[PDB]
C-alpha cells in the first residue's frame, strides 16, 4: 500500500514542497532516495531528517563532501555520486514514483531511464517535453510508464479533464473526449500593462520586478508560456486549435478547459506547490497537503486580457516552433538561454531578446530518429548560433 | 445506440432547450413522449415538429382540443389526457430518460413514478428534493434509477466532482473521495450592495430587476436556500461540507474544494442547454447549441460574504434543512404565500422572511412520510402563511 519515492532535485522548493507533503502523510508515503545537483548543506540536513537508504550528488566532489557529513548525521544512508548514480535511484525495484525535478538538460537522462523502468513520474522538468516531446511520449508508451505534471498550469489542465484523457496522456483524441480546447492562463508579467514602444527602454532591473533571473525575464517575455505551451502540445496531444493562451493577472485561476456542450471546467487554489504535487502523489485519490482551503475573502477581483504578440513576441516564436517539432523548440529553448543571458549582462535590450530568438529559429529550420544526443548536439548549434546574433545585436 | 427520451414540462423553457440540444444530436436522442399542462397552441406546434409517440397534457379538457388538432397534422401521435397519462408516458418500457420539468407539487408524483420504474431521471423539479428529499433518496436507491441534476448550481457542482461521486449521488461519502466542501454561488440579488435599512420600502418593481417568484426568491437567496436543501439531498453533504458564497457576475456556476487545497470551479454562457446537454449525455458530452465561453467579455469576477440581516431567508433554509422534510415542505409552501403577498403589495418586501419564519415555528412546534402527507403539510402551512399574511396586512 505504501507508495516508494525517488525525489530527483530534493534541495529546490519543489523538492521542498513534495517533502511537506510526504509529512502530511506518513502512512501513504516513504522516501527511499533523495538526489540533488545543488547545496551540500541543504542536502545534509535533509538526510539527516528523512534517513533515507540512498543519497546523490550529480557532482562527484560534492557526493564525497556529503559522504563525511552523514558518516555522522545518516550512518545507514548510502551516499552516491554522478550521472549514474542518479539513473540508479531514479531506476530502483522498490521505487514507484520519481519526483523529477532536476532541471535543465542534465535532468534528461535520470528522467528518461524512470521513463524506461515503467516508474510514475512525477515529472517537473520542463526540458523533457520542449527538448524531447515526442521521443518522451514514445518511450512512456513503450515502458507503460505514468506522467503526471507537476506545473501549476498543467497540473490544473489536468484537473480539468476527463478521466479518460487523465488516464492516456499524450495519445488521447481530444475532440472524442468532448474537450473543444485547453485554456492555458498566465499572469502577463510586469509588462501586461506596459505601452509595447515602452519595451524597448526595459532594464533587468524592471524585468525582476521571487525566483532565479532567467525564469522571471522568460516570465517578462512571456517565453515562459511559450515553453508551457509547448509541454501542454504533448502532454494533452493537442493541436494549435485547441490550444489558446488567456493572461488573467491575479493567477487565482490557473487553468481551465472548454468543453464542445459550452461547459468550462477551471482549476483554482492558493498560490502553493503543494497542491499539484499532492495530487501527482496521490492519484487518483487525493491527500491532505498542507495547504489552506481557499479565501474567496481576500482574492480579489478576477479579470481577463488576450495576449498582444506585439507585446510578447516569444509566445508568437514558441507556439510556432511547437508546431514545427522537436528541431524548432529545441534550437528556440537554447537560443533563448544564450539571449537572456546578454539582456542581463546588458550587452542586449529587452526587445532584442525575441528578435535573437526569431534570427536562430529560422536559421535553423530553413535547413533539411531524434536521440536525446542528437538534440543535445542541435542543442550546442543552437546555441553557437544565438552568440553569434548577439554580437550582431551588440 | 439511441437514448429514448420523455419530456415531462416541455412547453416551458426547459422543455425548450432540451430539445435544442436534441436538434443538434438526431443521431443520439429519439422524443417518444412529450407532456405539458394546458398550453395546448405550443403543444400542437411541438407535437408537428417531432411527431411523437405520446403527447400528453395534465389537464383533460386542453387533452381534448390536443387530439382534435393533432388528428391530422401529427396523425401517429396518441393524445392522453390526466395524472395518470403522466404517469404512464414517464414509466414507457422503451424509454431510457425522463426530463422531469414539471414544476411545483403537481410534478411530484409523475417524477416519482418515473424514480419507480428505475428510469435515468433529469431533474429539473425542485420540489422532489426540498418536499420529500428523504423519500425521492430512498426510492431512487431502491429502484436503481439514476439522478442528474439539471439546475445550474447543481449541474456545475456535479461537474467539479469526481465521477465515483457523480456514478452514486445521495450514497456517496463526500470526505472519502477527497471533498472538503462544496461551494454553491449566487448573485446575492438586486439588493447585494443595498444598505439593510433600505430594504423595508423595496418594491416590486426594485426586486425583479424569468419568471417573479423566482426573481423575488432570487432577492431574499430563498432560492439559495432551497438549493442549499436539494444539494445536501443530492451529494449527501453534512452541515460541514456545504457553503454559500456570493458572486455576483453568475459566470461561475458553483465549485467544489478539495482537501489537497485544489478547488475546481465550473463556468459558462448562461444558457441552460449547457447543463441539460450534460443530462443527456452523461458521462460523454454532445454538442448543445451553446458558444465557447468568452473571456474577452466577461468582465471582472468577484465574490462576497453573505449577511444575514440582509437574507433572513438563507438562514430560515439552512435551519428548515436540518430539521427534515415537515420544515422544509413547511418553509417552501410558506414562502410561495408570502412572495405572492408581496407581489400583490399587501406586505412590505422585509415580511417575507416575517411570514416564513411564524409559520416554520408554528409547524415545528408540533410532532412514515408518503407524498400525500407532505402535500397535505403543504396545504396546512399555505392556510396559516394566509393567516400571517393577514396579520402583517
Ligand atoms: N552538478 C554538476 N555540474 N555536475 C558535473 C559533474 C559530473 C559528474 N562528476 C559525472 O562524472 O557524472
Ligand atoms: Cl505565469
Amino acid at each position: 500500500g505504501m507508495q516508494k519515492l525517488t525525489i530527483l532535485g530534493a534541495t529546490g522548493s519543489i523538492g521542498a514542497s513534495t517533502l511537506k507533503v510526504i509529512e502530511q502523510n506518513p502512512d501513504k508515503f516513504s522516501v527511499v532516495a533523495l538526489a540533488a545537483d545543488s547545496n551540500v548543506e541543504k542536502m545534509q540536513q535533509l538526510c539527516q531528517r528523512w534517513q533515507p537508504e540512498y543519497a546523490v550528488m550529480a557532482n562527484k566532489e560534492a557526493a564525497l563532501r556529503l559522504k563525511m557529513a552523514l558518516a555522522v548525521l545518516a550512518p545507514n544512508t548510502q551516499v552516491l555520486g554522478g550521472q549514474e548514480a542518479l539513473c540508479y535511484v531514479a531506476t530502483l525495484e522498490q521505487v514507484d514514483s520519481v519526483m523529477a525535478a532536476i532541471v535543465g538538460a542534465a535532468g534528461l537522462v535520470p528522467t528518461m531511464a524512470a521513463v524506461k523502468a515503467g516508474k510514475r513520474i512525477l515529472l517537473a522538468n520542463k526540458e523533457a517535453l520542449v527538448m524531447s516531446g515526442q521521443l518522451f511520449i514514445d518511450e512512456v508508451e513503450k515502458s507503460g510508464a505514468q506522467l503526471l505534471p507537476v506545473d501549476s498550469e498543467h497540473n490544473a489542465i489536468f484537473q480539468c479533464l476527463p478521466q479518460t484523457v487523465q488516464g492516456n496522456l499524450g495519445r488521447c483524441d481530444l475532440a472524442s473526449q468532448g474537450v473543444s480546447h485547453i485554456l492555458l492562463t498566465g499572469s502577463g508579467g510586469p509588462f501586461r500593462y506596459t505601452d509595447v514602444a515602452e519595451l524597448e527602454a526595459v532594464t533587468p532591473e524592471q524585468a525582476i520586478a521571487s525566483m532565479g533571473p532567467k525564469i522571471s525575464v522568460d516570465s517578462a517575455t512571456m517565453m515562459n508560456k511559450g515553453l508551457e505551451y509547448i509541454e501542454a502540445k504533448w502532454l494533452f496531444n493537442a493541436s494549435r486549435d485547441q490550444l489558446k493562451v488567456i493572461i488573467h493577472p491575479q493567477s487565482v485561476i490557473h487553468s481551465m478547459v472548454q468543453y464542445l456542450d459550452g461547459s468550462v471546467l477551471a482549476q483554482m487554489g492558493e498560490p502553493d506547490m503543494a497542491t499539484p504535487i499532492a495530487l501527482t502523489l496521490s492519484y487518483p485519490e487525493r491527500v491532505k497537503a498542507g495547504v489552506k482551503p481557499l479565501d474567496f475573502t481576500q482574492v480579489g477581483e478576477l479579470t481577463f486580457l488576450q495576449p498582444d504578440f506585439e507585446r510578447y513576441p516569444c509566445l508568437a516564436l514558441a507556439i510556432e516552433a511547437c508546431y514545427l517539432g522537436q528541431h524548432a523548440t529545441t534550437t528556440l529553448n537554447a537560443a533563448n538561454e544564450v539571449a537572456v543571458a546578454a539582456f542581463l549582462a546588458r550587452q542586449i535590450k529587452f526587445t532584442d531578446i525575441a528578435r535573437v530568438n526569431d534570427s536562430v529559429l529560422n536559421q535553423v529550420c530553413k535547413q533539411s530518429l531524434d536521440s536525446l544526443e542528437s538534440l543535445l548536439e542541435l542543442d550546442r548549434m543552437a546555441r553557437t548560433l544565438a552568440d553569434e546574433v548577439v554580437r550582431e545585436r551588440a
